[PDB]
């Protein structure tokens, strides 16, 4: 007897990591070390039926990680008071292109100690007077933290197992020949991004495309790669940490010292991989739903900054990248058709977590010149509903609900229970 | 073996209701649906001894509901800051009877956004300058809530039962012939009122009077009816909801728009029922402790507004009703002796829950013209200690501890445990 | 089978005490009464091996009591706002010795009710204008509390026991002949002090010296006495309680009324006991590690006020005592060698609990003339690393981590588990 769908997930993690960093603090507090036994061991026959996209385990891991995020919001992060009005100026003494600025170094009036005293203080805002924040601001900061995803294992309890499709070619709703039962997963990393999977897991054989409804264009298409497309992101913006402890309740930072004239925040994607991978993707597409069609990739359709750009994190700052460089190639149905692609990005401090309960700020980006090298492990796509007179199919970057990213990770795990 | 008194109560509730309304939110969070099995099934003989007024289950349900009320106090309700001074005026441009006003439309100075800015704002106070609140003010309000009692079932756990006296005529301390054992109650509604039971449960046969000590006038007398006396309460006061979200931490309302000039807030009790019921009550009284006596009913003896009036709620506002109309009849011992009784009521926003930890405000009464039809299911009485030379007995409305209302509801449930 | 080290401790306590006092509130909330059975009963043979200083039970009781202290910090204690600047003066109108003052009666400006009104208010500071507090101030106060250690028993759960060395002469790392197993301890009192144990437990036979590493001078030496050295502490400082409730959120006190000109805060230690005890201690020392050496006792080496003085409490105020009177005797190796010792002490309101999360204030010391008689049950020592050419050994008062005080109390308890 195998019964499914039980919100019960054990956890596993730890080696050299402890506290400080918020991910490390979280894994430390919610996980125990693992054991290198796990045998799974598939048993002969025992079914061919499965459906990864109707897994409530995903929704569990999701709501869990979010609630944990609030549990991190509790102690140090400051929901108040200082955001009122900002006396900002610009570093531009001559100008072209009407740049203005995303980053501004500003002056302020700040409650320090005692009653109603102020001192002149530096403040930076990522996006002149006023302007403030809109109706909420939690400021994370904190003395000892950081933000790098840490491997988290999901295990089944006592009297429970987890079946796992080891079939390389799964239709997602469908015929699976090899079912095994593991007690605990290998350890999943919590990478929060859109459009591409960064870090994550690779396909064992060939590139695999997966959709909950290949006809319904509103449903996402998790495209998993057998190979990584490079992406090196260097944001050489510089900020010097100054945490002025002037008052008991108050804990204020001061960023925006020094110089260096860094261009925005910068990134690259490395293309050879992107050439073969995109060609092979249009190959898979044309060997699935797309039989004879020229495939075109336009950029994001529009929306919130988290939706229009590849919004991901390089350690707690929220990067937004113009994504035209990833999606600007028309793939000819007839046949297939040192330089690297350089993508324009921006660092944000003010992000909107949760629902609107509050905004989250990583206030003192420490040091400067911080490059994050990543492996493009993925694509999340939504199809642009087209016609058949166009003799072409258009595909756009979609996403937003990270639960889709977990289905893209939790695709081979379904918690099940055993009965005599 | 049957051992009693265990603070362990399972709960049951839900059908179409979900969240929003605070009662709905509570039942949703503290209850699971029920099953329409329950068989009770009385067993032949098995005792005649019981005592409803020494039940700690009542004290449990009570403390539970109150703690739950604080659990509702947590998220949205605002204990601070704005109550300081009020710049109020009156709508009276000509006058008789020196009415002044219970309700006032007032002007204020309000922290909106940023640092130390204000804007002119409407404010209403239910009860000229100043005056404020006394040393505490929690303001409930909230975007999605309401307040209507929701059926809550109390069940016994595993290895436990609940004996239930199905005897129609119980002396309260005494001889009960039919004991049954149910797993879960039919579902009790949390009606917070004094003097009368509103909604609640009716007596199966005749009117039943119940007292913990019929000699001790300090002990309450729960008079349960076999029939409901009508009470229709129309408060046609009008208030238009304006919730100005000016600042992140601040959430302010604005009531007191429009007009219609409604007299106070109004109510009615329907009398024919009240005639027969009161006659029958003096009948029961004269067939119990009152053998040969003329029975008179004077109004409340005095005290806090919650004690002098029939303080009940029509959806979160606290109504206070002049109760002379209910208790103004002298019942002659000799024999017995379309018009409806109309009662004067007032709506309050500022109530005192708990102990003095804080006052509770339902700040934006939404809409206007809100009529609540109710069934008078009850009387809670205290006797006026009289003499025997008066050749009369006087009875006054008492109450205050809602636990008495639960004994008036939890009268047929006593949690018990089973042993071999 | 006996396996050790399980963070599981049952608790026991209560007789006549209830709430109010914080210790009473704590024992009331975290303990159930006990039973006067406990039989322990040693069993013949069954080992000689033990090690009291590697007990994680101590660390458990410690972290528990501290977390409980924060749980007391929650409701009434005020982390804010009023500490800004103080307008203080002195009662000295003529002077010798440049005394200044530890205690000052001061004037202030205080938010009372409404918006931005103040009234002239008395304030006392234990340690002229300004000065305030440094970067945190929690103010305890509260309407109904106090602070006197209450006996707390530690018990082993189900399937667990606690072995107990009843050997009078234990080397601490070593050979123990009599092991017994109790379910619950006799009840340990939470005395927070340094250098001396006050209240606490006495040795059954002779004076016993105990060290984790008798060679390592950095390790503490818990010297347990078979007899108490007296210590009577009379602080006849007077303060009159005035709690002005001016505003809803605000709860302010007012101390520093009346007079009496009490000298600081005063104390005594009674010496005859101290004579024999110190002689016997140098006896034990010379019969252990000190074979032929003149033993000298200098005062505290320096540090925070909690480290330099015998920092203990007389009911919630933190006393600091000049400790030269305890350690000023050179003990001749050759042979041994009504007046009472009077020690100078100071009462503090501002103490630093925890880590630096915040300072704790007992704000209104109520009444005046409060004498606490105590039994000196102890010594915590650290050795001054000397030479062998000096032909003398010097010993200094050390301490600070109260866990050492619990090892000094939890010395005969090690929670263990049983297996077939
Ligand atoms: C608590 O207990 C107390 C008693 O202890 C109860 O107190 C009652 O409170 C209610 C609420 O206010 C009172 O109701 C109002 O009564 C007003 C006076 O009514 C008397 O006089 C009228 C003549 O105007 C008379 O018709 C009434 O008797 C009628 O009803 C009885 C049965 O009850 C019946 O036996 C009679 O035959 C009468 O029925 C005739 O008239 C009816 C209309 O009134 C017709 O429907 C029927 O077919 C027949 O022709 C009674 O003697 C009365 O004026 C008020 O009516 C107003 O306002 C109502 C809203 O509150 C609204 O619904 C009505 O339509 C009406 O509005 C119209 O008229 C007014 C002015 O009359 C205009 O301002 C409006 O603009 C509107 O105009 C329209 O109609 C005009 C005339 O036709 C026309 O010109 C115009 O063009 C428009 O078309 C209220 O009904 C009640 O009086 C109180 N009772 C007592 C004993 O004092 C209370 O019930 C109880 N509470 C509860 C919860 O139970
Ligand atoms: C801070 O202040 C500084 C000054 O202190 C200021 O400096 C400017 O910097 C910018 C960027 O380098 C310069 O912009 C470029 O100007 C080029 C030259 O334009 C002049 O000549 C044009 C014709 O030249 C063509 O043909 C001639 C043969 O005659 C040939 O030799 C040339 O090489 C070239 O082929 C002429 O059209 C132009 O005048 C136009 O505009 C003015 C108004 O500004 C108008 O009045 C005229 O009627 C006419 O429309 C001018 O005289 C220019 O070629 C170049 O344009 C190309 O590149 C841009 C992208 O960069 C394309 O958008 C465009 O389509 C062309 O492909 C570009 O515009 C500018 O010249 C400097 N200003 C001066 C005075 O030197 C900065 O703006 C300030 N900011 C900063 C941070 O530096
Ligand atoms: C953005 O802002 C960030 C800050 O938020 C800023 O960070 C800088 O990062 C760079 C690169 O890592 C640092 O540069 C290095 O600085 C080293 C330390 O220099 C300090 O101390 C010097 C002496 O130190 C010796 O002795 C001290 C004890 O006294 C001991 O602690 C040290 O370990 C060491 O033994 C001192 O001379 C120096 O001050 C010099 O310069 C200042 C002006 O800047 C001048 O006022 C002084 O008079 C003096 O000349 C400073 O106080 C330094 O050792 C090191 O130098 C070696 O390496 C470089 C190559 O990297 C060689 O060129 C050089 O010959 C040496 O071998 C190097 O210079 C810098 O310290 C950080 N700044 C801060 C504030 O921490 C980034 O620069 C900014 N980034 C951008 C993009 O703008
Ligand atoms: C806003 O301002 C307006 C004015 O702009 C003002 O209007 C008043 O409205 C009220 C309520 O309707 C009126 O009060 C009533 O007055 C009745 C008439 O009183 C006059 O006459 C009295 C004797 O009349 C009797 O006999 C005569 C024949 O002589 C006969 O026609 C009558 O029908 C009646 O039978 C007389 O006593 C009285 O004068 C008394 O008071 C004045 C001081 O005010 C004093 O100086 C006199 O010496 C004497 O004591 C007056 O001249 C009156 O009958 C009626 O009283 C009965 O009812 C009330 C309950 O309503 C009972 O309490 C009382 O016991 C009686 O049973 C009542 O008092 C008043 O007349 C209006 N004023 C004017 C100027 O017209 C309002 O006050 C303001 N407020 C609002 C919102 O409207
Ligand atoms: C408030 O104001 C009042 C005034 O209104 C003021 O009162 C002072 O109170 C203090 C404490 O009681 C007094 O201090 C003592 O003074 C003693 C006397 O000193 C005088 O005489 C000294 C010599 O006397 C010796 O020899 C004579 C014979 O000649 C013999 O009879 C005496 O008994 C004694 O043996 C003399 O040296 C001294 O003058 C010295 O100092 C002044 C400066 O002040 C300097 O100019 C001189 O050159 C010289 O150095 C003075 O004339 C004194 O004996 C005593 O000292 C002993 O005790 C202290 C400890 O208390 C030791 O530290 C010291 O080593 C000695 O053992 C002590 O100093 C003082 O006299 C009062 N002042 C007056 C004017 O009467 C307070 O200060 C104010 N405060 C309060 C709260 O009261
Ligand atoms: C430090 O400050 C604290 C305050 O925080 C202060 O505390 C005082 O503690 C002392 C000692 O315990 C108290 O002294 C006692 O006060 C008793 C009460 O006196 C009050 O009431 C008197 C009458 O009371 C009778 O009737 C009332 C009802 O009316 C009833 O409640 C009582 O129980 C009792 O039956 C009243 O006369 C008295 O006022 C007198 O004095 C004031 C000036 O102080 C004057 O203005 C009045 O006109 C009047 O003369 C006061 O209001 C009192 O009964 C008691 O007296 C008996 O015992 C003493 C010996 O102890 C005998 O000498 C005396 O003859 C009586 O037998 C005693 O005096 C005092 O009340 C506390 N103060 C406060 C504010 O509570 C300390 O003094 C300060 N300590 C230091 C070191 O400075
Ligand atoms: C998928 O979507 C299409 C419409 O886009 C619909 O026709 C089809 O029935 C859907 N499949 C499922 C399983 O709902
Ligand atoms: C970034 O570095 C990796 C190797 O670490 C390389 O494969 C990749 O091509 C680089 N990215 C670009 C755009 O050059
Ligand atoms: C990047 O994308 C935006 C829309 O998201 C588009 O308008 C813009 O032209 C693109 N930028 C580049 C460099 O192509
Ligand atoms: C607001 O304005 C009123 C006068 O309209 C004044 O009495 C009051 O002091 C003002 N309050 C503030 C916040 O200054
Ligand atoms: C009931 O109250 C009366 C006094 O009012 C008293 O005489 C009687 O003993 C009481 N009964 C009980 C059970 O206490
Ligand atoms: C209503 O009751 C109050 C006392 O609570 C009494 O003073 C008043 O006279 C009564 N009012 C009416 C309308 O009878
Ligand atoms: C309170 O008054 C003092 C002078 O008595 C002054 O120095 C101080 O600034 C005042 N504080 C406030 C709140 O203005
Ligand atoms: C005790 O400390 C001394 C150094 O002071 C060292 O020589 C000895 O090895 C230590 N013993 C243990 C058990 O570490």
């Amino acid at each position: 007897v195998w019964k499914d769908a039980e919100t019960t997930l054990f956890c596993a993690s730890d080696a050299k990591a402890y506290e400080t960093e918020k991910h490390n603090v979280w894994a430390t507090h919610a996980c125990v070390p693992t054991d290198p036994n796990p045998q799974e061991i598939h048993l002969e026959n025992v079914t061919e039926e499965f459906n990864m996209w109707k897994n409530n385990m995903v929704e569990q891991m999701h709501t869990d990680i979010i609630s944990l995020w609030d549990q991190s919001l509790k102690p140090c992060v400051k929901l108040t008071p200082l955001c009122v009005t900002l006396q900002c100026t610009n570093v531009t003494n001559n100008i072209t292109d009407d740049m203005r600025g995303e980053l501004k170094n500003c002056s302020f009036n700040m409650t320090t100690e005692l009653r109603d005293k102020k001192q002149k203080v530096y403040s930076l805002f990522y996006r002149y007077r006023l302007i403030n924040c809109n109706t909420s601001a939690i400021t994370q900061a904190c003395p000892k933290v950081s933000f790098e995803p840490i491997p988290i294992h999901y295990c089944a309890p006592a009297g429970f197992a987890i079946l796992k499709c080891k079939d390389k070619k799964f239709n997602g709703t469908g015929p699976c020949p090899s079912v095994s039962t593991v007690q605990c997963t290998h350890g999943i990393k919590p990478v929060v991004s859109t459009q591409l999977l960064l870090n994550g897991s690779l396909a064992e054989e060939e590139v695999m495309i997966r959709s909950e409804n290949i006809t319904n264009n509103a449903k996402n298409i998790l495209v998993q790669f057998n190979t990584p497309v490079q992406i090196n992101c260097t944001r050489p913006n510089n900020n010097t940490r100054k945490s002025i402890r002037i008052g008991p309740g108050q804990a204020f930072y001061a960023t925006g010292d020094i110089i260096g004239d860094i261009r925005q925040a910068h990134c690259n994607v490395s293309k050879a991989t992107w050439n073969e991978t995109l060609g092979k993707v249009v190959k898979q597409l044309r060997k699935h739903f797309g039989n004879n069609t020229i495939i075109r990739f336009a950029n994001s359709s529009g929306g919130d900054l988290e939706v229009t750009t590849h919004s991901f994190n390089c350690g707690g700052e929220f990067f937004y990248c113009n994504t035209s460089g990833l999606f600007n190639s028309t793939w000819i149905s007839n046949t297939s058709v040192n330089d690297s692609i350089t993508l324009p990005c921006r660092i944000k401090q003010i992000i909107n977590m949760w629902q609107r309960i509050g905004q989250a700020m990583y206030a003192p980006p420490i040091q400067g010149v911080i490059r994050c090298v990543s492996n493009i492990t993925g694509l999340i796509l939504t199809r642009d509903g087209g016609s058949t007179n166009s003799t072409t199919e258009t595909f756009r970057p979609g996403g937003g609900d990270m639960r889709d990213n977990w289905r893209s990770e939790l695709y081979k795990y379904k918690v099940v229970k055993i009965e005599p």
